[PDB]
DNA sequence: TATGTCCAACTTTC
DNA sequence: GAAAGTTGGACATA
DNA sequence: TATGTCCAACTTTC
DNA sequence: GAAAGTTGGACATA
């Protein structure tokens, strides 16, 4: 069956959304990207609101795909970067993940999808977290939800700190930050 | 009555802290600040530059105020100190959390407001830094880094707890809160 | 206010 | 019945 | 609307 | 009488 066409769509305000952001993201502007008349996104979408989350989605998962593909000598080495990754592919993908996190608290829908991909996130390392523990590298005393909860946390707090200009709180420090926590959380 | 620059200045400031609480940035116009504090509206100008250096200065001393709720609390040691000055449980500090986060938003397209909302980072890793040299001077914490890195990780994970304890997340409530911050502290302090 | 921007429903055309 | 075209007002902002 | 900005007249203090 | 302090509104603007 021609699904195709959703999916251009689909990709178009994938594409849109790293671009601009979810400002960008109007029935107008997908439209154009993908190449199709402003009534077939409509017919192949909800609402607007359906197709700006779902893609928002979408980018998640294709910068959780994009940080996996780096394959690291550890499992120490895994989970940092799955919390904090120095790919510069990132950085377009992060820019939208932080305007997401700011319109959830005026947006109903998009704060759902934040949630989400919080849950995503968490999963990721909380699969990290067992694997580690199972191979003898990482010791536990706490579980791995309540364990990833908290590196979540401190890297969502540290970057908050980061994006305001604090040259004390720098990219380096960050780094050495996310490795200190990770040291106490897993190997003591 | 008249009164001096000075005076005068104050309680304009003390009326645009108390609409702050009451009512959030979005109350505090210019008329209505003006008229919590029973003056006419152009003193408000005729004492601050803007109402953007108006409701910066006085959102700062709206957290002024909350640390200074907090750090009376008349704790029993450093431990308990510490933990006030990140994660009190005191339910008078909560209008002023919320004006917190709601800087923390408006920082995002206002730079008056995110230069205050940066202070008041600072100013509380100021406290936090204190606590944790005094707890280490008195014998209570063991320190395997430097005060000012360990209180930038605990207030960062106090930030970064509070934005998902916001989001309505019920694995991460209340309770989850106190739990996490009370074992960072020990991984940081007593390790 | 009123002015720019945007969209889900409605209308016409094929 | 489907695509193309139009509407009216919602929403945020000058 | 309603909200920010600014000032010429007015009132009090010196 | 001058200086300081205050007022209400005009005007433009988010």
């Amino acid at each position: 069956n021609r699904e195709e066409r959703r999916e251009t769509i689909m990709q178009a305000a994938m594409r849109v959304a790293l671009d601009q952001g979810f400002t960008g993201m109007t029935v107008r502007n997908i439209a154009t990207a993908a190449g199709v008349a402003a009534g077939q996104v409509h017919h192949h979408f909800t609402s607007s609101g359906e197709l700006k989350s779902q893609a928002f989605i979408r980018v998640i998962r294709e910068m959780m795909d994009l940080q996996r593909l780096s394959r690291t000598a550890g499992w120490r080495e895994q989970l940092f970067s799955a919390l904090g990754s120095e790919d510069g592919r990132l950085e377009p993908y992060i820019r939208l993940w932080r305007q997401a996190q700011l319109l959830a608290d005026s947006d109903p829908e998009i704060k759902s999808a934040y949630l989400l991909t919080m849950n995503l996130w968490h999963d990721e390392a909380v699969r990290i977290i067992r694997a580690g523990h199972a191979a003898g590298e990482f010791t536990l005393r706490d579980s791995a939800e309540n364990i990833a909860w908290r590196l979540i946390s401190l890297v969502c707090g540290l970057d908050g700190i980061y994006v305001l200009g604090m040259p004390e709180v720098d990219d380096a420090a960050f780094t050495r930050h996310l490795q200190h926590v990770i040291q106490l959380e897993l190997f003591s």
